[PDB]
């Protein structure tokens, strides 16, 4: 009755409410459930911003589950003036002022999340990667002088991708970071665990920079079992992800699925699932082509049942 | 040329419109300005409140001289929308009772980040002030803390608690028994960049008619800045704020134009006042002190422009 789910991103959220489908928790609740869902959240993204502790994978998951997806209502005057003092939604920058003083009160991130919940009551257990800093940068060749700069991914994304070259990600703080409570533990414990489709490098890739993270996902008896972020058969025949090119990496799941490789060598990996009409093959790893995309909770509760099936779990 | 001016509250920033229109500065100029305008604002009302640093009076003037105060509430931001703070109320917080406006948010975002960062607020406010160009150079009383706390009877328990004076008048409006107002950290906060040599300087020093206990009072608890007013060479004028009734009560002055005035006194004897004017109609006699009556309602900037001239005449000063 225990699935942890790795996810950072839009698609990480929306994966976690078809497991919330499936097995009855959260909005899709009836009658108080047999299952439990954990989900290891992505801070590879997390900024001080504006004197500010921005958790944008965290408070995605947030409010996706508890109902409140930004946000409905929400206004942006505050960006207005800040951006007329020449330097994040309204309702948005609520949740960044609680999260900072508890921050700055001596609260781990972990505590900080638990606590927004009990007002959200996603239905999940949302723990971040790490309390520690660890954040995503990416080295560029910046204009003004030449030099390789490393720059936050969330500047990077809005401001530098595709205008400047591009040579690689670091994370910021992982070396020195640990695996956040009882994350370890949900992996080790958990019936089966699943890689959301979130964008490879920058969505998943960052908890697995973590220390301990790895180690548990390599050893743990549970199934691991991934998805593919990429779709194809869209016109033009789609773009190549940004993110992958960095690292050099083709957009298609053959190449993600030797980016995680398997378990059986020295990879992630038991269990690989594809779109329907797409194909891979990676030595030790089960690859399944089944419909992958997240219309709705319920085509996604579909998807989380081919990766129980695929896993041999009830 | 030069004019120091004392300020806190909403009356505070109306005044220094009137000193604007009347010198051509800010926004109410037209050609070349003649006249620097320099105010010493009160930071006693200054509060941490959900991790940001609140600044009402710098605020206040700021945002009243740069035009982007509401006329409705006299404190905070136009064409406010209150989303955060409605969903504060929802996360079920505390403070509950303190209004944080999501335009305002800004100023107090910007201003906490600067801070932490190292920056006085001198500096912050003047950072804040390139964007709203005040026309009017805005010196915090001091860098430093100096906060004003109320020594109340709370009526959950009948004790005597201390709150920090935002608790005081906007979540029980004063009406609470209230023993003494406490300017804490007064003594140990230095007279901020500028402030003794901008009264020192002046050609004349006005006390705005701002509240004389929580407005213009702790400003006067900073030690180096009451000794700049005792020894400058300018004329040092004060208006009557009587034409904050809490205020005087609880410090046990009574409210009249003739009591605020003996509260700050003759600088002939140990007090701070070359002149103090008053409203029409109003008699006041107070030792070492020349008083005037004259029309001292803030109707309009140029209703007050007059007000300042009126003390710019008392004073023989042009
Ligand atoms: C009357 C005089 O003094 P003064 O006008 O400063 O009174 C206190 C108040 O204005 C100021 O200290 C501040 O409290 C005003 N003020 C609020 N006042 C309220 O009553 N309720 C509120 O929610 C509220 C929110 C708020 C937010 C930001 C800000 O910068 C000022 C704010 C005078 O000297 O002439
Ligand atoms: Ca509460
Ligand atoms: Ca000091």
């Amino acid at each position: 009755m225990k699935i942890t789910v790795l996810v950072g991103g839009v698609g990480g959220a929306r994966f976690l409410l078809g497991v919330q489908n499936l097995l009855g928790l959260g909005s899709f609740a009836d009658g108080p459930s047999k299952h439990e869902l954990t989900a290891v959240v992505n801070i590879g993204d997390d900024a001080w911003m504006h004197g500010v502790r921005i958790c944008p994978d965290l408070d995605t998951c947030m409010y996706t589950l508890g109902g409140g997806i930004g946000h409905r209502n929400e206004t942006w005057n505050a960006k207005e003036e800040l951006a007329a003092y020449g330097v994040l939604g309204d309702r948005d920058l609520a949740t960044h002022l609680v999260r900072s003083q508890m921050l700055r009160a001596g609260y781990p991130l972990s505590q900080v999340t638990e606590a927004l919940c009990k007002r959200w009551q996603p239905g999940a257990r949302l723990l971040p990667a790490s309390d520690e800093r660890s954040e995503t940068h990416v080295v560029i060749t910046d204009p003004t002088d030449g030099e390789r700069r490393a720059i936050h991914f969330q500047e990077w994304w809005v401001r530098y991708r595709a205008k400047v070259p591009t040579h690689s990600f670091a994370y910021v703080g992982a070396d020195q970071a640990t695996a956040g409570p009882g994350v370890v533990e949900a992996i080790g414990d958990a019936d089966i665990v699943l890689l959301a489709p979130s964008n490879p490098v920058v969505s998943i890739g960052p908890i697995l920079q973590i220390p301990g993270i790895r180690g548990a996902l390599r050893s743990t008896s549970a199934p691991v079992i991934g998805y593919s972020p990429i779709i194809a058969g869209k016109p033009l025949r789609g773009m190549a992800d940004e993110c992958l090119k960095v690292i050099g990496v083709e957009s298609t799941s053959q190449a993600v699925g030797e980016f995680f490789g398997a378990r059986a060598g020295t990879g992630l990996l038991d269990g690989w699932l594809v779109h329907e009409g797409d194909h891979a093959q990676i030595e030790g790893v089960k690859v399944k082509a089944v419909p992958l995309l997240m219309t709705d909770p319920e085509a996604t509760a579909a998807m989380v049942r081919a990766g129980l099936d695929l896993a041999g779990v009830s």
